[PDB]
């Protein structure tokens, strides 16, 4: 039998808009911030970490190519301890707390990193015909941010994916602008409450009036009223649009970690654990329709978990689009209080390559708010994949 | 405990030059090809594909943040198969295949592919500035290849990492150039006595022409004598440079894959298979010596499998530059002659993401060829990292 | 002899700001603009009109490569008329004027147009390795706006130059600021009194508040006091530097035309002209004194014209920088009353491909609304040159 | 009335292909050469020169805003001497040599160059997004030299103007070809006559076998017949084409120059000169017809010479489009022995900006090698133009 897994820290940045508060702090960056507070969080010296696993969809700068390395060893790791990065598009972050989680439990280390770093701000553009020529005719800059949005099968916008799952699975222009207003609504309350106040890491903006503190999520709508949804026109489709910019979650920079270990590790160190890994699954859907990919994931996990929906009591599905989240609660049949209780994608926004790690933060000190026992965390993945995961708090 | 990896089938492209005769297939199309072919020789169908895990570092447009799920789509796997896509710099290649096993390893998947697939002809130009501009004064097109082989740390080429190994494990130019002119010469005899014929696959390339097959490594000089290394110049550092164009790897294009199931899987189906995993090992090294990376990781591979140096009849350990390779086969105590029996990097080419996976092929192969039990297959990794992996014949 | 020329009509736009209100308003737009308002003025029919000359040096797109014929051509000139673009960098507009009235003084036409159009906010970046291709290492975006800045011989910024002139004559930073402040001052009149409103096409800028009319030069500041100028850091030297962002003229888009005709031909078509031609210079000098080009081409033109600098009533001797243009007042021994009367380049800009077209225009009105005889029209040029032109009221 | 315009000497360099020979050496490079050589040709101070001007359409880099002066100051020019770039397209070769003729004809210089330098290997790519960004979706690199080939009115490429031409004037794809074929050998006739080598400079490449002398044009097809021509498809039109690769002139990289002087100065110095200048004119057209434009241009010249076609003993008129050279050669009723007796555009070469420059040199050391009298030298320009002039050899 496979050995148990312990989060005992977690940490994530206050998330940015597009060409927001972080656009100066690249991925790199961010994972080093976030690596070096999950330590301390956890009171593990950066000499006993056993792998860093990190996850990051869009390169904007050659030492992306080696974030994982480059988080792990500015942010105060060992240079002994291997990194990896790894890319599921939407789900990296939370395929990366797998793979970091697949290593204790197969005894190659007792301690692991695994979390994400995305800033989409900083999203390069391409030139192909750059390195042999063009010759002649014009040639093209590629938008490698749009071009992560886009379904590499039929080329279409992952917002067109979004509208095939409203369309088959019922889901109307009112009823995804409900949720959007909601969503917004309930993470203001996070915000008013300070819900999120201890996991966040707040980040020294270097501004020109003297340096501020960015620790409070910029992409939410305080004042939010249905009216503010109900104007906006479909950004997708010309013709029976519903998915708008407003019920579509943004896109932004964050960045967001967990340190795990060993039950037995964990045991000899004295550590006040967050929660335990209970399981995971994967799952690969029609790509045309890839947002309902956390069904058949949230499915498989509980199957392995021997659990069922109602034994949930926080849920942290990202909201990708109104059109998509809507049809997994409804496929599912979870109680949407139980589900993104202080929003998601929406409101908060999307930092793609971070959010599967950041949310995973979010569920596990919602669990530790409420005194639950069982979360679950998963969201929909471009290209037709889900990824779920469940943590038991203790 | 955990499940047995066997790895019943493998294959790779040709390796070609950059600029070569695979500079117009994109890392996506070579993926598919191999991923196809695989399928093919282990009598698999496409919908009994549990995971496909694909190596890759130099994302050269869009549809490579999708690597590991368009190789598997466009190569005949159901959509039901989730897809990942790794990122561990020169080691990404037998990373794919690592966590492909691990997955079967754990009883997620009884069937994996994993892969690498890379093209740095097609790896692109970055523009930072072009989204939100420059305004005023010059900018910069960045090379995202030289990018992918510059250290992030001190922001110096691997060649110069190379040069830091020679000088520390006093490997001189001469035996550097010894290295290099017999891996040449290796390499030249394999393919001249056809021992790659089986494990490549050929690409046809449309010419002008006509079509002509692609199955032959175009970077081997067949006619290599001691001078063509001797009359060449230090290329990365200006005083005492040892490490020249000639004694480096080249920058190529290939992908390459291996299907692995779980013991009990093979014996079911009656599979006539390559070989078992044994062991892996990953290490952390200073990235300024990242060339004896091999060293900790095969040491700690070697322990796993309850092996010793000698027993291993094949060793396939990627020759980044000849100065690093000497020094791991110094260092390790290996036998040159069973170190890349039919030569490496130097004389194959290094295509990045895809040449952990593709040597891996190699060794298994070559394994069948002498009849031999035990193969090391390792390499070192940009940013001070090693991975290390044994496989037994069978 | 050489036949006499008579400039009958002319127009300019209002000048717009590096990044201001004419930023939408490609140079064969504004072109076209001034050329069919100048036939209007004229009330000269399209099909009479023998040559046209458009002075340009910053080519944003394909078609700029054909101003001057894109320019008659959409301004309502018919397709029988040839069309000549010239670069005299900053006196590109003057010389358009010269060559235009040389047609007519040699008798190859009785109807020319001479122009100037230039939008420096609209200046592209090139890549000159993009056509064969840059194979490796970074390349570079090239800034063709600061190109056109900056001495092709050694390669120093134009504000170099004026250090240059400004250390050689005695031109303290003082003396910079107050002709800066004065140079506001009185254009701020010029706009107040509405001295420009005659010369001045209004353009409507379509914004989303509904269209509105652009006809006030943007540049100038209305509330010009001395520490506005004093408080600036001299911008292109570190040591010894007097030469600021405020005594420097700005970057500017603009469109300046006139139309002009032979005596006989203005004669026998009842125009009542602006002026006539008295005589035109050109000059060259250091081209790291490019600043005093403007001195030796007007004392070259006074001696054709049989002229004295006191027989002037109007001067446009364009402000480059304070720091030239007090050298070019002071080494002719010039009034500065008589000198730019309404501002120059400090205050209303330096659009420079129009700018000497824009103030040929400026000293025609000016020698109207004060009823005087004699204009000098003259400016320096970037590489070290001069030019000058004397007009006669009439 | 207005002196007498004599050339003394002239030169040109060999015309380089696309990507050719000359794809290393810049505009200004190529313009400074033939400068310094004109004026050692001429026995001419540099410190002599009245004024210079230089055609030039296509700029490479910032110095090229700046070309003509860069021309004249790096081949020798004193500093004191004024320096225009001209652009008319492929008319401004000749237009420059026009230009500074009319300084003389006007007494304000008694010595003038004229030439043209263009490399259009080294065309650049623009990007009119850099300066202020793209924000979001892919943008263009615009290529600047098919920019330059495109009428901009209706926006299609000079080979389609070429197609209106032939179909309005009847000029089947036979005698297209025919053309082309006559050119190839009219020129492969003059290179092994050695007709150019006195009006050739050479130009030492640097090649990695060592230096070697370029002083052949090297688009010129040597062992050409009717078969390599009529094997070719139309390249500008999907329908009904004629116009091919073959028999269009070359986009190509050259320089040449022409040294003027009065009349009284060519007398007192007692130089042996090439030719007087007899006439010349211009002439605008219908855009989409503008390969006839010589026509008009050519008419007007004849009739301010006071001379007839008969009395032309040889005639350069550039072959941009076979279709476009027969109807003019059609439309006159020229000879087409006399006509480019030694080949032009199609198999020399077209290097736009100094092809006017360049044929002028030709066609006056014809005269000097047939013993003739007059040449008319005229081209077609884009846009819709054509220029001519006529010279008497003396
Ligand atoms: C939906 C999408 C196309 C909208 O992008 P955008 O237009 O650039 O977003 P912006 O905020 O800049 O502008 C949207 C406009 O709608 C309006 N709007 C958006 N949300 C609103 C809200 N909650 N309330 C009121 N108005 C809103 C804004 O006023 C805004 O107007 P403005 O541009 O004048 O400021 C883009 O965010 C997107 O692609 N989302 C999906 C991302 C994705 O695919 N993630 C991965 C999927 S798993
Ligand atoms: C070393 C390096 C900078 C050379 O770049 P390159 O110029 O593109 O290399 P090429 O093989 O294409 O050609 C180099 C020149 O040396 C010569 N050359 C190459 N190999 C040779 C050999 N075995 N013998 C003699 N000459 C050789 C080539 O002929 C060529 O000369 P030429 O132009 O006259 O034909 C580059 O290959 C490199 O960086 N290699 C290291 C790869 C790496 O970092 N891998 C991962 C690190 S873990
Ligand atoms: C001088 C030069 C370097 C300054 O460029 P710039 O900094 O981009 O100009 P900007 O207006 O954008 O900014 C200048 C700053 O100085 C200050 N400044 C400039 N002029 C000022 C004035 N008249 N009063 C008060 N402040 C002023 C501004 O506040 C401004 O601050 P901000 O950037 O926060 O808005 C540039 O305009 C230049 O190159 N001028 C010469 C052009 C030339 O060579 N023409 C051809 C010669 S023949
Ligand atoms: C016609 C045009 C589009 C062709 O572009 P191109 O492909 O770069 O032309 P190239 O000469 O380099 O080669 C074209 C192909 O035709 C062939 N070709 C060219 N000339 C040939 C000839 N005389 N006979 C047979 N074949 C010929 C080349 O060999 C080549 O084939 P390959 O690739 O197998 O070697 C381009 O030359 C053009 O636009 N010309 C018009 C110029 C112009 O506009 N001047 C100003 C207008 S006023």
């Amino acid at each position: 039998a496979a050995k148990e897994v312990v989060v005992v820290s977690g940490v994530r940045t206050a998330i940015g808009d597009f060409g927001g508060s972080l656009k100066d702090f690249s991925p790199t960056d961010l994972g080093a911030k976030v690596v070096s507070e999950v330590l301390s969080r956890a009171n593990v010296s950066g000499d006993a970490v056993g792998h860093v696993v990190f996850g990051h969809v869009v390169n904007t700068e050659p030492k992306d190519m080696y974030l994982a390395r480059v988080a792990a060893i500015n942010g105060g790791v060992a240079q002994h301890t291997p990194a990896l990065t790894v890319n599921r598009l939407c789900g990296s972050g939370l395929q990366a707390i797998v793979s970091a989680a697949q290593t204790i439990m197969l005894g190659d280390a007792d301690v692991a990193i695994g979390g994400g770093s995305e800033n989409m701000s900083r999203a390069p553009y391409t030139v192909p015909s750059a390195r042999f020529g063009q010759r002649m005719g014009d040639a093209k800059l590629v938008d490698m941010m749009l071009g992560a949005l886009h379904d590499p099968f039929q080329t279409i916008h992952m917002g067109v994916t979004a509208e095939n799952v409203a369309r088959k699975y019922g889901i109307t222009r009112d009823a995804q602008d409900a949720l959007a207003l909601e969503s917004h609504r309930r993470a203001a309350r996070a915000i008013a409450e300070g819900r999120f106040k201890d996991q966040i890491l707040p980040i020294s903006i270097r501004t020109k009036k003297g340096e501020v503190a960015f620790d409070t999520d910029e992409h939410v709508r305080h004042d939010a009223g249905p009216d503010d949804f109900t104007k906006l026109k479909p950004v997708f489709v010309k013709e029976d649009g519903t998915v708008t910019a407003g019920n579509a979650s943004g896109i932004n920079d964050a960045a967001a970690a967990v340190l795990m270990m060993s039950a037995d590790a964990a045991r000899a160190q004295g550590v006040k654990p967050l929660a335990r890994l209970v399981a995971y699954a994967h799952a690969g859907v029609d790509p045309a329709y890839m947002g309902i990919g956390p069904v058949p994931a949230t499915q498989k996990a509980l199957e392995r978990a021997g659990l069922k929906i109602t034994d949930l009591d926080v849920i942290e599905a990202n909201e990708a689009f109104a059109a998509q989240a809507c049809a997994v609660t409804q496929e599912l049949g979870l109680d949407p209080a139980k589900v993104n209780p202080n929003g998601s994608g929406i409101s908060l926004g999307h930092p793609i390559g971070a959010t599967g790690a950041l949310i995973t933060v979010k569920a596990l000190y919602e669990l530790k708010r409420i005194g639950g026992r069982y979360a679950l965390v998963t969201m929909c993945i471009g290209g037709g994949q889900g990824i779920a995961a469940i943590f038991e708090n203790i």
